[PDB]
């Protein structure tokens, strides 16, 4: 019940969505973003209609990462094996895959299989190729689409592009996007005339990042006066990037937090248009105040298939356990709301109370560390469910450790602390943190661009802290050298070995395994109060 601001349409408008993570159903702790995937539904089909009836094209367009962060998804083997029926409900024009679709061999066939499969001919994949069951590897859905929109006859060139990530599994090849642009199909598909190109990609579109802009530099040897227009992913931000007067980079936030919009008029690159004039852009917080607003509706918002959605949702998280309730936490404890020091720090929590115990022998000493971007939300105080474990921890990693003196162990963190690291350890969001009244929301403001006034609703404005990229639980007896367990995810192993070789540590002692209990379940018996 807030005042919001206007979208801005034209001639070509476009709804998009990003590392949603099997958020379908809403969030419960956050209820400024209430809405579930079937209010979404009933959202577009009217967004929709209401654009036909102006005579402009609109495009639904998702940059990937569908799971690893709730219990619709991540409680089945394998992840999404219930959201995907969900999200595919979603009358998509243009998708990519995002990294959560590739750590995993079973995650990448199930996308292939499913997702790929019900989205045929709009599924856009240039650089990620997919092993067939014969050995020979495919792209894993289309290299681009060429199409014409149906309202306008917009004749539309679209590429998906996935960020230069480095832990695919094999089953799987992920070539950048820079080295893509030299391969020969791609200079094929750069011979056919386009008023429009757009780049779907799960990648940021921060200039910090840098990887869309190097592609558009070679674009715009090929197009020189085309509308480009990029839509991001990955870090987890509201943003917005211009890249030059023709050309924009929208990117929606996380969580099914936010729904991101943009219109682009379509009259010629030779009128000079001011970009702002060109181009707008909106940030939708995903609840149904925003979309009846924006739709102009109330008693006629509910559509008939959005409903029927809703139903499925209710009767998927029914069906899954995911309201089965743990126990009860006592405060709330935050990612970033306040630093890793501050007691109510759910890394704090994690370093002096839930990781201690990990099951420990007698007399042992060890240090356990864990990256920061393994927690996924905030744990918030009362009703602590099912879904709640895969909210806040849905990683499967089990504990692996190498024994080494405490002169070493003691200074492993620090070392990892300080760094460029192959691949991201903190919160996908802790990489964007340079910034530039009680009625209204906690929420975003977002900075960009086209300045500071993107969002739909007016909020008082979220803070978070830098966070570092791993945090410690130490358990020792006293401060003498001594045998001690470093024990840490058997991924971050690299990272590890990594430090040690900085800190001059030579062995061949290779970790072994420590634990098989998830931090998921520690967090569980935690919070229970028993085990
Ligand atoms: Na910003
Ligand atoms: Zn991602």
């Amino acid at each position: 019940s807030f005042p919001h601001r206007n979208l801005t349409w034209n001639d070509i408008n476009f709804v998009h969505t990003t590392d949603t993570h099997g958020w379908y159903s809403g969030h419960i702790n956050q209820p400024l973003y209430h809405a579930n995937w079937g209010d979404f539904i009933s959202f577009t089909t009217h967004m929709r209609r209401i654009a036909h009836s102006r005579n402009q094209d609109l495009l639904l367009i998702d940059s990937g990462d569908r799971h690893d962060g709730n219990g619709l998804s991540d409680i089945t083997s394998p992840n999404g094996l219930k959201s995907t029926p969900i999200f595919i409900k979603q009358d998509y024009d243009l998708l990519t895959i995002g990294n959560h679709e590739l750590y995993l061999w079973e995650n990448s066939k199930q996308e292939y299989e499913t997702v790929v499969n019900h989205f045929q001919d709009k599924y856009v994949c240039s650089n990620v190729d997919i092993r067939l069951d014969n050995g020979l590897f495919v792209p894993l859905g289309l290299k681009y689409k060429y199409f014409t929109t149906p309202i306008r006859g917009i004749r539309v060139m679209a590429f998906g592009f996935l960020f230069d990530f480095k832990r695919f599994n094999s089953g799987t090849r992920v070539t950048p996007m820079a080295e893509t642009i030299h391969e020969p199909w791609f200079q094929e598909a750069l011979k056919h005339e386009v008023d429009l190109i757009i780049i779907v990609g799960h990648t940021p579109i921060s200039h910090n990042w840098g990887e869309f802009y190097q592609v558009h530099q070679y674009l715009r040897q090929f197009f020189p006066d085309t509308i480009i227009q990029y839509f991001g992913g990955h870090s987890h931000i509201r943003d917005f990037t211009v890249f030059d007067s023709l050309s924009t980079g929208l990117q929606s936030g996380r969580y099914c937090e936010t729904v991101g919009w943009t219109s682009v008029n379509l009259d010629k690159a030779d009128l000079n248009l001011p970009v702002r004039q060109r181009f707008s852009r909106s940030y939708i917080d995903f609840n149904t105040d925003s979309f009846k607003y924006h739709t102009n509706l109330d008693k006629e918002f509910d559509t008939a298939k959005g409903k029927l959605v809703s139903k499925l949702i209710r009767e998927t998280r029914k069906e899954l356990k995911l309201d089965t309730l743990i126990g009860y936490v006592k405060t709330n404890y935050y990612v970033d709301y306040v630093p890793i020091d501050h007691p109510k720090s759910i890394f704090n929590l994690l370093a002096l109370k839930i990781l201690k115990t990990l099951p420990k022998s007698k007399h042992e000493e060890r240090i356990t560390i864990i990256n920061t971007g393994s927690i996924r939300y905030d744990l918030y105080k009362g009703p602590y469910t099912i879904d709640s474990k895969f909210i806040v921890s849905p990683f499967e990693n089990i504990w692996v450790n190498i024994t080494v003196p405490k002169s070493v162990a003691t200074k492993v963190a620090a070392k990892l602390n300080d760094y460029i690291s192959a691949s991201r350890l903190k919160p996908p969001h802790q990489y964007d943190l340079q910034v530039q009244q009680e009625k209204l929301p906690k929420g975003y403001v977002t900075h960009d661009d086209f300045g500071a006034d993107g969002d739909d609703t007016l909020h008082r404005a979220v803070v978070n802290f830098p966070v570092p990229n791993v945090i410690q639980s130490v358990e020792i007896n006293d401060e003498v050298d001594s045998p001690v367990n470093l024990v840490f995810y058997s991924f971050i192993t690299p990272n590890i070995i990594w430090a040690l070789k900085e800190l001059n540590f030579s062995t061949e002692q290779v970790p072994t395994p420590y634990s098989d209990i998830y931090l998921g379940t520690l967090l569980n018996e935690f919070v229970a109060n028993n085990e």
